[PDB]
């Protein structure tokens, strides 16, 4: 429900997260690595948004992608992941609201998010009609993602939201990216969106984006 929007809920959830098992929303790395890894390079500077206590950041490292930075607005979970992953100095963790990324522009080659925009859109009354706040907060995040990516960078989003709900959010021309989609995971009911800066949206995608902005 809408309680997933508030940091207090997450700070409460993540007490003791350094000692508890990792937890992954909408699949772990195994469920989508066939889709994800061909889009990555070992030298890529990767930013993971709303990391929580997911094993994704660690799995990227074990898979040959050491340049990982992970952020979350729960300072509790950031401290916990710093402690849990103290054996992996390559991995960086910082407390941050993803609506304002405190990095200089063009600092990353890839940005990933799994279940974070879902938190921003949690509890919407009508899945077909996005509230003013839902539109604005998601647009803020996406603008920041585009800003911190280098030219030519990639943003990859993993969510339970199917394209007839989520494409309208990603299909804004000013983000400066193309948009592709694949399904994965449980009953092929999870959705992976690939955005490549320098590409263009289709007229279909732009028409959906025009529905909210
Ligand atoms: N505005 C915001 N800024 C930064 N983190 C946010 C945020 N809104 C929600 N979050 C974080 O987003 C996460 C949503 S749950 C997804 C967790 C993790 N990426 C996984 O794949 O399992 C939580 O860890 C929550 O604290």
């Amino acid at each position: 429900g809408s309680g997933y929007r508030e940091v207090e809920y997450w700070d409460q959830r993540y007490q003791g997260a350094a000692d508890s098992a990792p937890y992954d929303w909408f699949g772990d790395f195994s469920s989508f690595r066939a889709l994800l890894e061909p889009e990555l390079r070992p030298e890529d500077r990767i930013l993971v948004l709303g990391c929580g206590n997911s094993a994704l950041s660690y799995e990227l490292f074990l898979g040959g992608f050491p340049n990982v930075t992970s952020v979350d607005y729960s300072s509790v979970v950031v401290a916990a992941m710093q402690a849990c992953y103290a054996h992996v100095p390559q991995l960086r963790w910082e407390t941050m609201d993803v609506r304002k990324l405190d990095f200089p522009s063009a600092s990353f080659d890839v940005v990933l998010e799994k279940g974070t925009l879902d938190a921003l859109l949690a509890g919407e009354r009508d899945p077909w009609t996005v509230s003013s706040e839902g539109v604005h907060t998601v647009d803020q995040v996406l603008s920041e993602v585009s800003r911190v990516l280098v030219p030519g960078g990639r943003f990859i989003s993993m969510t339970s939201a199917a394209p007839h709900f989520r494409t309208r959010h990603y299909a804004q021309a000013y983000y400066g990216w193309s948009l592709r989609h694949a399904t994965y995971g449980s009953g092929f009911h999870f959705h992976l969106y690939l955005m490549h800066k320098g590409g263009k949206l289709s007229v279909a995608q732009l028409a959906l984006g025009a529905q909210i902005l």
